[PDB]
């Protein structure tokens, strides 16, 4: 019945993705076609209007405002003294935050401590595909953070950054 | 009675099973969305061309047309809702790529007022994405095409162009993979 | 019918099980990784004891790890072009892909050309930050440092801190240990 059991997944599988496609016009992994995005959101403890992929790892106090859209395959780790994100903020696929890093936990050969350091992140601000936000940072109000980014360091309001490492490019007013 | 506890517990005994066959008929160890959903099986379903393979991690939105032995590979976004996503045959899709016709850019630094900038992305065949390639919104990628790793793509490519970089630029051409 | 009786049933199981992460771990995951124990997938895959690896990653062909490392998600942990091996007490973050073999000839050639393929190697007391890209042949030493979103074409001798798309020697490690 393990058998069994792997049929009827295989079925549902084909169903969900049958219906995904026919109303949502999108096939998603099969863990997306049975958590809810704003359900899991709201679980979460997240702002309303708020929404999170089945694919994101979520770790220790993280806060988040509302319509603020959180992509598959993210990381949000509030875990090394809290995390906070805005209203209507873009997290793109695979954008990952930080607010711990292990590099001298290894490089020590398991001796040192976790480093950490909490991280903020305003209200509309747009955190484009695989940027990667490390403890400490704070992101001030309507940031862009361009694809592929790596921020090291502390964005003001308005600001526009590209790079790794992220560097303030020019002002974001264009965009808002 | 104890329904939740004994779906777990099934799913626990499943996962073992799916982990120890793949490992003797595969030598691999997946995901367990990856065990349970087959790469040509879910390409099939939807509509893909003969030969191509897709993992269950990949997002496929609105139109998205893949061409013959084309490789999706795990954690990839197929976005084609802004007007369309068409990909050749005989690509690498890599791990981790992202290829978008939208963005939500100016709907964000609006404050949830702009709308969504949209722009149908093209690629042609016999092209090889490398791991985490971003294509953004709007590019045509020709035949015969290699992108690096790492790469962000904003403009058009031409056939039998190698790139690199962030944002990615010609570095040379690609004959020498031909 | 039964579908429907399942998908009831998965969905219950996802709240109960993110409820129990939530407040008994302090994180929530995705639903595989709430089925899948990190360490006893670890033990079923050979690796050291206190390694862990999450249900999102993938692991092909022949790969030893050694102990007290932890695989994290959304990586992968290609050992197919004659095998990877990783030492102790590693970091292999969030994203991190690790090859032994391309498939860039065989698409450019129209399906024709074969895989090519070189083994890898990484050695202890290593921190490989999230997104870095390992290519195939490439020996890491022990006590390495690779910052994020680093891609590796070639060898890193030990005690070296690299950064960079292609990553470039930036200083020792020393300072770290």
């Amino acid at each position: 019945g393990h058998m069994i059991l792997l049929k009827e997944l295989k079925e549902l599988f084909f169903l969900r993705t049958t219906y995904y496609l026919k109303k949502y016009n999108r096939s998603l992994p099969f863990g997306d076609m049975i958590v809810d995005r704003w359900d899991k959101a709201k679980l979460l403890g997240f702002g309303e209007g708020t929404s999170i992929y089945d694919s994101s790892i979520v770790l220790g106090e993280v806060k988040v405002g509302k319509d603020t859209w959180i992509g598959p395959n993210t990381i949000l780790d509030g875990s090394g003294g809290g995390l906070i994100i805005g209203s209507n903020c873009s997290i793109s696929a695979g954008v990952q935050i930080y607010t711990h890093d292990t590099v001298r936990k290894s490089l020590s050969g398991g001796k040192a401590d976790i480093d950490k350091a909490s991280t903020r992140i305003g209200s509309d601000c747009y955190l484009g595909p695989n940027t990667i936000i490390v403890k400490g940072v704070k992101i001030g109000d309507r940031v862009v953070v361009g694809a592929n980014s790596l921020v090291l360091k502390d964005i003001p309001s308005d600001c526009k950054v590209f790079g790794s490492p992220a560097v303030i490019i020019t002002d974001s007013l264009n965009y808002q």
